[PDB]
């Protein structure tokens, strides 16, 4: 299943030589964060583009499920990122790594895939006061061509769109590379 998103990744997140699928790869994670403020549990999504070709995208919600199903012995979570609004687990398949976060009953968890494919279990990392779910990932270099960097204008158009189109949501975006800020809140 992921071998077929890795066969065809033009047909699921769109051009991968003109950036176009590369940005999409963004939008898809944030959808997520969206709905999450749709369901009115989210007020705040932070997008950051990191100095490493990274993308995360954080935000203040209830946090992905984290139980296991006791006779499989895998996670909701890891349910979410492997299994096939073209969703989150076609990125995880196009990205050479990919960081979950989850802040969710008093406790942080954590797990990296590659190229789709789990590294560890879902993994207790920590306590917390907060809740939310953070995605980070680095996109595959074996997959995007020619524009394999984010581009903070295109993620700003969209953004600020978003941010309009779903009022009440604030939305923050912010480049590493050269310390560029941006808040996007509609009232
Ligand atoms: C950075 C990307 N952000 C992101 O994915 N945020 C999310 C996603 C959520 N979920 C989407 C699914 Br399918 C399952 N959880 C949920 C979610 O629905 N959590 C939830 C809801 C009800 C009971 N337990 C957890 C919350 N935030």
């Amino acid at each position: 299943g992921l071998d077929a998103v890795r066969k065809r990744p033009g047909m699921y997140i769109g051009d991968t030589d003109d950036g176009t699928g590369l940005h999409h790869m963004v939008f898809e994670v944030v959808d997520n964060a969206i709905d999450e403020a749709l369901a009115g549990h989210c007020k705040e999504i932070i997008v950051t583009i990191h100095a490493d070709n990274s993308v995360s995208v954080q935000d203040d919600g209830r946090g992905i499920p984290t139980g296991i199903h006791p006779e499989e012995g895998v996670s909701a979570a890891e349910v979410i990122m492997t299994v096939l609004g073209v969703g989150v687990s076609v990125v995880n398949a196009l990205s050479q790594k990919l960081e979950l976060v989850i802040q969710r009953e008093g406790k942080i968890h954590r797990q990296i895939y590659e190229h789709g494919v789990p590294q560890a279990p879902l993994a207790v990392t920590g306590e917390t006061e907060k809740t939310g779910t953070m995605v980070r990932f680095w996109p595959s270099l074996e997959t995007f061509t020619n524009v394999t960097e984010f581009e903070y204008e295109i993620l700003a158009k969209r953004l600020r769109e978003l941010s309009f189109l779903n009022s009440g949501v604030s939305i923050r975006l912010r480049d590493k590379r050269d310390g560029k800020e941006d808040h996007f809140h509609y009232e």
